[PDB]
């Protein structure tokens, strides 16, 4: 059955919720961004009205096939009414379309579900610094203090300065990067630019990017593999045998392979600075996992918080076991002890 943690109180409607059939009492559906764990379980069939961003509307109409007439795309920034309530979408500093929800509720009561985030300064001068909000649906993903990463910027400075010095070094050498949602763009568009060479990708993986707004888009990316140096491929294949798999369909035209996955957290960071990254090499292929994350450090979370000053935190990631549970509840304690509120 629906968690609560997918409610909204004082309304009709539910955040994410799509995989639970008819929902009791819901007369509107938001869905915060187009990553599976979020949307599964709408489809062409789904005849009940969506609240979301335009991306994520392009997302579902193209990708989907979900019918024009139940999407309700949302502009953002803007004080819009659904169903008699206020609402407003704010950018989630997540994947491309990825949303906040800020809810005004008839009684006074003011929401804010952050569905997924990365928590930035920048978010402090929205429109959330208008008013007081005092319950905080938040994304929990990373929430210990063992969760340190770089920032995005010195990520994509790495890996432009490694695939630049590589295929200097070497113009045989073949570039190939990891995805298997949207997100995490930066760090393919960002290598290609650099190389002055466009992004190769499957037919599918084209028709998702060119829903996405993204600037000058037609001059970035492209389905003919031939004339492109960095290839796109699922994060399944990004393995020595996926790759040299790979490198035999290029016919000759490479002798080396430098890959990519851009994985959230690894405890390669308790440790390592991102200067002293290194990769796994078998013969003429090495691969890199670099720390990209599109959902806040236990940092960055802590100082949104903190600024915040929410009166009651419902997390809605880690809520599955006790122990996870009790431990966030302990920081939520301390932040709020430390600060003041
Ligand atoms: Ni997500």
């Amino acid at each position: 059955t629906c968690p609560f943690y997918k409610k909204i109180p004082g309304t009709g409607f539910t955040v994410d919720a799509f995989q639970y059939g008819v929902v009791e009492g819901c007369t509107a559906y938001f869905l915060t961004h187009f990553h599976s764990d979020h949307y599964a379980g709408l489809s062409k069939h789904f005849t009940f009205p969506v609240y979301c961003s335009e991306i994520t509307g392009n997302l579902l109409k193209n990708k989907l096939h979900v019918q024009e007439q139940y999407i309700h795309p949302l502009p953002l920034d803007t004080e819009c009414i659904v169903n008699g309530v206020k609402v407003v979408l704010l950018d989630a500093n997540h994947c491309p379309g990825a949303v906040m929800i800020l809810f005004y509720l008839p009684n006074g009561t003011v929401i804010l579900h952050t569905g997924d985030f990365r928590a930035d300064p920048s978010m402090e001068r929205s429109l959330l610094a208008d008013q007081k909000v005092h319950m905080l649906y938040l994304d929990t993903t990373y929430c210990s203090p063992e969760y340190t990463f770089p920032s995005q910027q010195e990520v994509i400075r790495f890996a432009i300065n490694t695939a630049f010095e590589a295929v200097t070094l070497n113009p045989h050498a073949l570039v190939v990067c990891g995805t298997y949602s949207i997100g995490k763009e930066k760090v393919f568009l960002a290598i290609a630019d650099v190389l002055g060479s466009k992004v190769g990708m499957s037919q599918e993986k084209y028709k998702t990017l060119q829903c996405l707004n993204i600037p000058e888009i037609n001059s970035l990316i492209t389905t003919d593999m031939c004339s492109s140096l960095v290839h796109l491929l699922p994060m399944m294949q990004i393995n020595f045998k996926g790759l040299q798999s790979h490198l035999k369909k290029c016919g000759g035209k490479y002798n080396q392979i430098l890959a990519f996955r851009p994985t959230g957290w690894t405890h390669s960071n308790k440790f390592t600075r991102i200067a002293d990254v290194i990769p796994q090499t078998k013969g003429n292929i090495s691969i890199y996992g670099i720390p990209y994350s599109e959902h806040s450090s236990y940092l960055e979370m802590k100082r949104f918080v903190q600024w915040l000053k929410p009166q009651k935190i419902i997390p809605t990631v880690n809520v599955g076991t006790w122990k996870s549970r009790s431990t966030m509840e302990k920081y939520f304690r301390e932040w709020k002890l430390e600060a003041g509120y």
